[PDB]
């Protein structure tokens, strides 16, 4: 077996310890392996998937494998990839093409190693997505193998926004499941994942107390509400920006003050815009939003000598570190580590005082800098994943006659009440013991013994 | 003026010194008074009132009436007044009739003093409701009045499961307003308004230490993960029980123990069922679930020697109070605050160890044993109130032709652009300051910069 | 029985239900009652009692009864006592002279008909205090009495300070315990007392949401942690002020800002010293230090409109009161909270938005606004009283030569042993299971398997 | 330059910058080597030093030797070494071996290469220590060697233990200062530290989630307190095992269940005293104690399937990892990661359940499996240290005459004044401002303007 690429294929044992640890904290995953293991729902299934290539897409993939997939896999980060996980995953003869540490040009030799088998279009029939790159690939340089495809499930915020945009234009030319709005994806992985690894990341790129210092978290979406967790728990003052004021009422509820690096709220791309004095303070800025430039060039001029720098969003953009590459000297501390000079970009004074330390070169600083969500988290997303890969590899989309497949062209998410078998599976791993409701208690609030518990329109 | 009936009028000034503190931390209320008074968009409303008679509920009324309402109002529980806020607005020239302390026949009185005027009915055309008795009332008793509402403005998740009810079955009069789903209602209210007072209400009816004693709260809702919050910030060791299994993984994630009263989670009704080493040690029960007999009796039995017993949801049916009262001898140690003797029923002895305490007889406990959700809190609830009286009041509902109302007649909730607006002057109430996008970040996310700035199905 | 006087006799039934349910929370004092109660240690004691007259005082006074004593009290705060508290122990044939909201002129009235009985000195030979008044009273006007009397037991750390400044001087007539530092007293009552009342106090109060404004908390000693931890925990942003940088360091781990209100910390007695953005800023503040007006009167000038000022330390200087009396308009809310209104003295107007909110006048909030700390927590300092009181009056210091006087008089704490007594008591009163040393690990640590525990110079 | 012995030179560049880094955040250490380097106090001091081979100690060495000092240094711990630190050191031409993952041989090998210099003992004046490993092997060993040396300064409880069980038995050769019991080290690092960096190491190794699993810290004294926190904030359910009641009422305070692993806490050998039920239940365990076999056999056995158990304390003796040894078979996953495998020693099944998660072989987890404490909390311990040794060479004990010997043969603290001093520089690298007080509170309160501010008896 050769048809794999990773950076050292003898750390597999090491990598096959890590999964049978993560199948352990994975019982959602596990359950749905124990399930559906005589039924093989996936036979026949080939699935071209690109997401972070850790641990716990290790025991992913090996759950596909083991309902009767075959796959292709790649990273849709460049610094995402646990090399073990690589490794083991390659060591058990499955095509992976993923190392810590990429560049951009092997990123994207890696998604067409996924793509093409001996030179020509693999066979694909399903995909799986965080991002959203390997989905526009196909649409705009694969339009041949999309016809096949039953269709995409995504993992992310940012990759459905593109999912529903396509879907708006008429490109989109499979149907897709947007995995992310999973109660036990978007409530569970976005928010309390955040919480586990930010402060894991910053701790082991830095080992910095935080304690005691100042952080701004721009944005109190679900992954804001998580990072302004991890570092308030940690002892941190925590000021939070916002451009939604629901989610800013969010935060001022929770105990933290609302401010914007922007006089009045007002960016108008000047300097004399900037609160100075806000950001003359701040010890430690992360980036939730997955928007654009959230964190920009003034802003970073202003920033306190020796403040860390970080964005835990899906994509670099959120930080203006192109305006960083263009002015400033990097030191590099170690691999994910640069002190940023802010003195020029003529070489740099090894003992200069005014620099800001970025992590992960702006990338995703939790999968960067550590190892992103703990298995146990990534349980209810990765189930998900599985019973939407079912659902659509079921229905066989690419088989529809043209006017059934109009029909059926549409970015949906999981019934109800799979959430609910999935948050069942993740509480009885933490010991929980759920109440069942006697048949007068489901009469008197209007459900199913069985349920689904709540209406759509639920918020949680 | 004689129109009114509560307990002490001279309690009138002080009512007044707090509304006029209260007016001071409700700016999203204030602001609709300030923007709408020229306007009189509520001139010729008549409005039949039935929400607990707090200061709060003050500040929503006078801001109807300053924006042309008269209304006649009544409390929606027996508890829940605070005899100052009454008193200020009779000596308004009000009508209004409520006290603290009624007895179920005075209940029934006070809303029918609103209904009739001079002995017949009332012409109203609008009725604002918190948990459904007067809509049902008006539906049962007096359905000709309801031939000329406009609409019905109802604040809790109870009365809108009943006015659902009412619409699936086509008993359903008029159209209404579902005030709770707007997000500065549910996510604000019922979470964090419960954070507040729980404990507030436990410590004003029995000064006990809260720290490091063990608690059960039964429901994890917005109300049951404000109450547990409420528990654990003092130092409470939190366990908590569900029957919906995506709630319950929220509170493990949280940090709580998820428990079943019932071994293996099984309600079966037979006191074998009941986990009595687990309720042998709660110092502290508490019920958030809207739902029929949470803590029953059986339950009751098993509790810890001197533990507290409350329920924070709409109604006392949460817990078997019958049972209690039927069975045990209750010994009353101040108003709101009784002792049930577990001994029996024939008297009591005073120093008895065998006894729980019952907080407001069952009734919800942060009203009855203190002053209910705080003003800049209410502020939000009470904010879409006011938007939802302006808007069905416009409709015109009563007026329109019969194809028309077919039309019209359902349950919705406000738009979005209003849920923002009211929490923009929550936060500023905080002093926050809201980033403004700029066109290109508007753009990229796919939103006006004056928002809507979620879809409608985000849950925040 | 005629010897007392109280507000009101009648409230004697709802303090004796209060009592009882407070002595099942006070199991290390319960505990001394059941251990001495043959032994009558006290027999013949005749104690002069100054402490706030509480429910939990009530516990108190009968175990000091319940062991042999007599005694006559009051209370040490104008603002304290809890008039049911007082009717029980009236009503039980206790002298009592204590009543909520005394004037200074009835507050030093009802400390002399303590020390008086009959128009003429009593027969005391024993004294308990809390804050040195009594004590001062003594030694200043009625030296032959204390000829007579065995010692003093001092509650507080302001009073400790008054005893050793007596000692110093030559000036202290008597021996005396500081009970304030038992552990179980200063890292039990000064701290968790103070986290579990302060927020219950301005709650009761104001009725103030408190998650999302920023509080300034004046010192960081016991108190001042207790009631910096009593604030955060409701979602407050706290910041801390300190003279001692040790506890500022402390303050900085905690994850607080640590600030002063004059710039760089220089209080030079001039306008121009106040960091007037910060204290315009400040919704709340609160004293904590057992100093002098450390929120002074330019502090008071730059608070942020309707800003909330209140004191937790012993006396009430610590707010420039004096100031704020003779230049601003004072519009009582209630009892205990008054606005304070910052255009001048001349009326004013209930309309005004330039108010500050004071509680009780500046003296202790907690005592002031509500019920002071609960039961469970003053049950260690009130076992420490009692044993304080045991070991005094079991010297019989007044009935020792000259000679043997001289060699006794002194300022002592408790031993160790008698701290780790007490505190077993309590742990098991929250069903905490202490482990036993083996023999090899008492050993190992160089202990006694029954304690102590800890060499005298350990900080806990 | 040749003597020294490190695991890889060429990381000194990498180590190197983390000083540089580690400077920054040690704003206490590094203003003594400003206000001292003029004055070279330890001009021919030679310094054997014995502490965990760090960044934080690297930037001690460095403060010592920029003082006048030289130095011949080794770690204290097998597994506490940071490589690149070690090498940074050797680069620099400063004796050091170290390394992480020796053997127990290779340990003392590198502490006699610190006592030896060219197979002789070395002209060693001073001692630097952490855990009385040094100190014994100079006492026990080299004898002669102590007759030159001027005093020990110890950082660890353990240690002082050790040196005062020495001074009681005649056998202490030298003078000692007690650096733990500054405030500045004691409640500082030895709680504030585990609270960093317990979190921080268990999620190295194991990458677990921590929240909504359950916890038992066995001990409550400064690093239990930390270590508690630590877990708390992260949603760990924790429960805390003590000895001393005193330190578990801390903790019933603090919000944790006080438990003990034996039936009614008596530890009398049998599996039937453990409380199974407990045990079985527990997800995570962590020593704290300094004690011996805390986590013992019997409870090892009974500890829930694939618990994760660790030691925070000095030394390893804490667990009984020889019963281990002796019984069960390791699978090491990584460094300092083992699964501990409870069906017996005669290999091992891969995809077994029946195992426990052991971090770092039992020995100090914080150190072995992350980095130990942060820069900014070890500057505290750190600058004491140096004003120790400053101290203690000043003041040349092994040049007085024998009578002045006596006199000054002890274990002492450092001054108040000096542990504020080093707490004011801390405080202001925070950012944090101290107030001055005024002539007349310093009065009031009886202190220098210029402190101290608290008596010796004052806790914090
Ligand atoms: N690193 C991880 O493991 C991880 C985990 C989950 C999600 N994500 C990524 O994080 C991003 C955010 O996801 P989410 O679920 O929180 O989305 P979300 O929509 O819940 O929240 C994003 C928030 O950003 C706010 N925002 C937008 N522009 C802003 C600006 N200029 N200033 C301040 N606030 C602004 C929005 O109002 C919104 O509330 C996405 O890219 C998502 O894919 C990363
Ligand atoms: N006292 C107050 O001020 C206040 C504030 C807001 C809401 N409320 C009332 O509180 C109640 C709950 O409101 P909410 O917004 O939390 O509703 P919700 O629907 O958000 O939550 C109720 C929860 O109870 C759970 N539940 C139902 N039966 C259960 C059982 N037998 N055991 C355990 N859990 C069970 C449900 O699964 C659900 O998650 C309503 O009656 C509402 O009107 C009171
Ligand atoms: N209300 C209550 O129930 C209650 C409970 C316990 C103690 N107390 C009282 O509270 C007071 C404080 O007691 P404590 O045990 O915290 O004493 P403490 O000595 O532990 O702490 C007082 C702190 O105030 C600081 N301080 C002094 N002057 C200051 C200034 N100008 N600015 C800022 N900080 C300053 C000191 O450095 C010290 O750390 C005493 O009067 C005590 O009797 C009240
Ligand atoms: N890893 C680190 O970085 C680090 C940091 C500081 C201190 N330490 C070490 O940690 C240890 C503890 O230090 P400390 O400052 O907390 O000491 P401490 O004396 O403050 O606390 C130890 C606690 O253990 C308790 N204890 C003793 N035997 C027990 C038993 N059988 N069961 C339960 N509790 C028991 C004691 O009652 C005491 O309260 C020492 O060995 C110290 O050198 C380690
Ligand atoms: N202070 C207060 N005034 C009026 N309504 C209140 C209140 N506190 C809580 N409520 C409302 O009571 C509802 C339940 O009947 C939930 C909440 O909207
Ligand atoms: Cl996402
Ligand atoms: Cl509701
Ligand atoms: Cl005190
Ligand atoms: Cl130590
Ligand atoms: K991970
Ligand atoms: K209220
Ligand atoms: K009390
Ligand atoms: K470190």
């Amino acid at each position: 077996f050769t048809d794999y690429k990773v950076a050292d294929i003898t750390l597999a044992a090491w990598g096959r310890r890590e999964l049978i640890i993560a199948e352990s904290e994975m019982p959602a995953l596990m359950g749905l392996r124990r399930k559906y293991a005589g039924q093989q729902p996936l036979k026949g299934a080939k699935i071209l998937g690109c997401i972070h290539m850790t641990i716990q897409t290790g025991v992913l993939i090996e759950t596909l494998v083991a309902l009767g997939a075959e796959v292709r896999w790649s990273s849709c980060n460049i610094f995402s990839t646990q090399d073990q996980a690589a490794a083991a995953i390659a060591a058990a003869g499955i095509p992976v093409f993923a190392w810590k540490g990429e560049t951009e040009e092997e990123y994207e030799w890696c998604i067409e190693q996924t793509i093409l088998k001996d030179g020509q279009p693999w066979d694909a029939n399903m995909v799986l997505d965080d991002g959203g790159d390997l989905t526009e690939i196909l649409h705009k340089k694969y339009p041949q193998m999309l016809e096949r495809i039953h269709g995409i499930t995504e993992e992310t915020t940012t990759g459905v926004h593109r999912l529903l945009d396509m879907l708006k234009n008429g490109t989109l030319k499979v149907p897709a499941i947007n995995v992310n709005d999973s109660v036990t994806k978007s409530k569970n992985d976005n928010k309390y994942g955040c919480r586990h690894s930010l402060n894991d990341a910053i701790k082991r790129g830095t080992d910095h107390l935080l304690s005691g210092k100042q952080a701004l978290v721009i944005g109190y979406g679900d992954v804001g509400k998580g990072s302004s967790q991890s570092l308030r728990q940690e002892g941190m003052i925590v000021k939070v920006a916002e451009v939604d004021p629901i989610c800013a009422m969010q935060a001022c509820m929770d105990g933290f003050e609302v401010v914007s690096p922007y006089k009045n709220g007002i960016n108008d791309g000047t300097e004399a815009s900037i609160d100075a004095a806000l950001l003359g303070k701040i010890d430690l800025i992360v980036t939730t939003t997955g928007n654009v430039n959230v964190c920009d060039a003034n802003m970073l001029k202003a920033l306190k000598k020796r403040a860390v720098v970080c964005n835990i969003g899906h994509f670099d953009n959120e930080i203006d570190t192109a305006f960083m590459r263009k002015n400033w000297a990097w030191e590099e501390v170690k691999p994910q580590v640069h002190k940023i000079h802010r003195t020029g970009k003529d070489g740099f004074d090894a003992h200069n005082d005014d620099y800001l330390i970025l992590l992960a070169e702006g990338r995703l600083v939790n999968l960067g800098n550590a190892t992103g969500h703990p298995s146990r988290i990534m349980d209810g997303s990765f189930a998900n994943q599985v019973l939407a890969q079912i659902h659509l590899f079921e229905q066989k989309y690419a088989d529809l006659p043209a006017a059934e497949k109009a029909k059926r062209l549409s970015v949906e998410v999981l019934p109800k009440k799979l959430d609910e078998e999935v948050a069942l599976e993740m509480v009885k791993g933490f010991g929980g013991v759920v109440t069942q409701l006697t048949p007068k208690q489901a009469e008197y609030i209007g459900v199913s013994v069985e349920g689904p518990f709540k209406p759509d329109t639920y918020r949680y």
